C-alpha cells in the first residue's frame, strides 16, 4: 500500500481526511480502504491491526473502547509509512483526554483543543453543503453542538435531505448526494452565527477572547445554567452585559438559596447556598483564572465578601471531597493537612472524606498560603473587583 | 492601629512593605510594629494572633510551620482593616505552593510567578545599594539565586559591608547602613546581566520569552545539567546554540548511555539511557509544551526516534510510578488502565508500583490516546522537528 497525500487541511476531521485518501487513491469508498489499510497493518505484523476499524464511524481513537493506544500507535505508523509525503493524521483525529468540565463532564480533545463530551454528537453529524461542494472537505466543528451555522457562509448546517433520510457526510460521502433519493443535499440568527464564529476561533463580539478549549466550556456552561438545549440568544445576552449580568445571578443566587433556607445558619454548606454554581465552575476545562472567567469572577466575590454578615460565605461549610476539587489536591493531602496542624475542622474529635468538617473560609486561605499556581492563583482576578 | 499606605511598588518584597510601613507610620523599627500589628489582631480576636510573626525573617507564609493559612488571613484582615487605603500586602508574599520542579524539588509562589524553592536563598538575602538609595524599597527578586546583578544598574549585588559584616536589609533597614561599622554600603559580566534582565521578565537575546515561571525553572534545569552553581555563561552560550545544542546534549547523553550499557538490550530501562534528561524535565514547572520548551525538544525526539534501531527508543521499560509522572495521572488510573485492556504490560502475569512491566512506546501511545491536555500535547512540539 503507497498513497498520495490529499491537499492538506488543518480543519479537517479525521473522517473526511480518510475519505478523500480512499476517492483519490483508487479504492472503491473508505470502508475498502480501511479494510484494506487494516490488511496492510496486518502484512507489517503492527500490533494493533486486530483492532483496526472498519467502520468510518468508528475510526476516532474516543471510539476505541480497549484499543485506543493501538489506534494512535497504528495512525504514527501509518502516517511515517504508507505516504509519499507524511500527512498530519494524528492532528486530525479525536482522542479522549483526562480533562474534566465541572461538575463531572468528560472531554476529548483533537491537536490543542478540549471539548466537552457532553458537545461530541452521538448519532448523525449535520454538514454545511456549500461547504462541501465548495472545499471537497467536512470540517471537524460539525461533530460539535453549540456549532449550528457555518461561520463562513452563515446557513444552519444541515442533517437531512427533503426526502427524509438523514445525510452523515461519514456513510454518504463528501459529494453531498442522499444515498436513498441519489439527489443533491440542498440547503438566519446572527447570534447562532456569533456563536458559531466565536467557536470556530474567531473574534465575535461581545463573546471573549478566551482559547478555544474555554469557548467550548462557556457552552457547556451556559446549558448546565438553562438546564437544557445550548440557547444562542440568551448567551450573546449574557455577554452583552457582561461582567454585571454574572454578578445578578451570583446575587440572585445567593439571595434565594438563603431565604430558602430551612436549616440553621451555622449548618449552611457552601453547596447549599452557590452548590450547583460554585461546583459546576471550577473546571471548564481548567482552574486557569486568566481564561476560567467564571471562576475568577466568583471567587473575587467570594474573597471580598468573605467576613460579611459574621462571616456568613467564610463559615460556609464543605467536605474532604469538595476541598480536593477546589485545591486541585488529593484527599491523602487533605488528611496531611489535618493531622498536622495546617488545615483545622471545625468538630474538634480525635477523615470522613464526606463529613462537612471545613469552612469555605479556612479553605479559601489554605488555597491561597499552599496551592496556588502561575495559572489559578488570586493576582489573576484582583483586578475584577 | 491605623496606617498610611506607602507609596506603592508592584516588585517590592513583602519586608520592605512592612518596614516602610513602620517608617512612615511612627514605629521605631519593623520588629516593634510587626509587635504592635500582632497585639492589634489579638484585641480583634483575630484566629491566628498567636502565630503571627514578630521576625522579620519569618514573615512570608512560607516561613510558617503550621500556620500558613492563618498567616495569609492575617494579611487579608490588614489590607482590609487597617490602613486608610487598601494596599495590595497578599501579592507580595512568598506563599508554598504544590508544584514542583523536576525532578524532585518543591515550589513557591508570589503573585502568579512561581519559583523553584532551590533557588529562594535560606541565609543572608543580598541587595543593591544603588536600589534602596534611589528608591528607597528592597526588590522581591533579590531573594532568588540566578539573579545575581541588578538589571537597571548593572552591577552585581552585594552581601556583604567591607567591614565583614553581612548586610540583610530586612534586618539592617532599607537606608543601607551596616548595623556594625555604621557606614553606608557602598559598591561586570554582561551574561550575568542578561540572565538578569531576564529574570526580571524582560526580552534579553539569546535568552527564550518564556512566562516567568519557565525561566526561573530553566535556572533550576541548567544546574541540575551541571550538578553545581548556576553558570550564567554556559546557560546563554547553550541559548545562543538553541535548540542544536540541546539536541547535542540529547545524542550525546544517548550514545554514552548505550556504550556504557551493562545489560542487555531488552532490558534496558528509560532510566538507564535518558535517566537524568528526561525525568528531570517533565515539570520545570508544569508540562505546558508551548512553555516548557525542554520537554517539548525531548518528545519530539523521541516521537521521530520511536521505532528506529528495531524500537530501542519504544521497548524502553518503564514501571507504574514513572508512567504517572509522564502522563500527569494517579497510580490508580493507572491500575485501572492494566486491569482494563487499554495498557498492556510486558510481563503477561495475573500490580507492582516499582516492577518495570511497561514500553516507553506504549505509555507514549497512551499519552496521546488519553492524556493529552490543551497545554500537554503532540500539536505544541510537531514544529520542533
Ligand atoms: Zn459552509
Ligand atoms: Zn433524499
Ligand atoms: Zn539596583
Ligand atoms: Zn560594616
Amino acid at each position: 500500500m503507497f498513497l498520495q497525500r490529499p491537499k492538506p487541511y488543518s480543519d479537517e476531521s479525521l473522517e473526511s481526511f480518510f475519505i478523500r485518501v480512499a476517492n483519490k487513491n483508487g479504492y472503491g469508498d473508505v470502508h475498502r480502504f480501511l479494510e484494506a489499510t487494516k490488511r496492510f497493518l496486518q502484512d507489517i505484523d503492527h500490533n494493533g491491526y486486530q483492532t483496526f476499524p472498519t467502520d468510518i464511524t468508528r475510526i476516532n481513537p474516543y471510539s476505541a473502547k480497549n484499543s485506543s493506544s493501538a489506534r494512535t500507535a497504528s495512525f504514527l505508523k501509518l502516517a511515517q509509512l504508507t505516504f509519499n509525503e507524511p500527512p498530519e493524521l494524528l492532528g486530525l483525529a479525536i482522542n479522549r483526554t483526562n480533562m474534566k468540565y465541572s461538575p463531572s463532564t468528560s472531554a476529548v480533545v483533537r491537536g490543542a483543543e478540549v471539548f466537552p463530551r457532553s458537545l461530541l454528537r452521538t448519532h448523525s453529524i449535520p454538514c454545511c453543503p456549500l461547504c462541501l461542494r465548495e472545499n471537497g472537505y467536512a470540517s471537524y466543528l460539525w461533530h460539535f453542538q453549540g456549532y449550528e451555522y457555518c461561520h463562513s457562509h452563515n446557513v444552519p448546517l444541515i442533517t437531512t435531505c427533503s426526502c427524509g433520510k438523514e445525510f452523515d457526510y461519514r456513510v454518504s460521502g463528501l459529494k453531498g448526494i442522499c444515498c436513498k433519493c441519489k439527489e443533491p443535499i440542498t440547503l438566519g440568527h446572527e447570534a447562532a452565527c456569533t456563536v458559531s464564529n466565536w467557536l470556530a476561533g474567531h473574534e465575535s463580539k461581545p463573546l471573549p477572547n478566551l482559547p478555544k478549549s474555554y469557548r467550548w466550556g462557556l457552552v457547556h456552561w451556559w446549558m448546565g445554567i438553562k438546564d437544557s438545549e445550548f440557547d444562542h440568544f440568551s448567551f450573546v445576552q449574557f455577554f452583552s452585559n457582561w461582567p454585571r449580568s454574572f454578578h445578578s445571578i451570583i446575587e440572585d443566587e445567593v439571595e434565594f438559596n438563603l431565604e430558602h433556607a430551612v436549616v440553621s445558619t451555622s449548618e449552611l454548606r457552601l453547596k447549599d447556598l452557590l452548590g450547583r454554581l460554585f461546583f459546576g465552575s471550577i473546571r471548564l476545562p481548567e482552574r486557569n483564572l486568566q481564561h476560567n472567567i467564571i471562576l475568577g469572577e466568583l471567587l473575587c466575590y467570594l474573597e471580598n465578601r468573605l467576613w460579611q454578615d459574621k462571616g456568613l460565605i467564610a463559615n460556609l461549610k464543605m467536605n474532604a471531597l469538595e476541598a480536593t476539587v477546589m485545591l486541585n489536591c488529593s484527599l491523602d493531602q487533605i488528611a496531611s493537612m489535618v493531622e498536622q496542624r495546617i488545615l483545622k475542622p471545625n468538630r474538634k474529635s480525635k477523615l470522613d472524606v464526606t463529613d462537612y468538617l471545613f469552612h469555605f473560609g479556612d479553605i479559601f486561605c489554605l488555597w491561597l498560603a499552599e496551592f496556588q499556581s502561575d495559572e489559578f492563583n488570586r493576582s489573576f482576578y484582583v483586578s475584577r473587583w
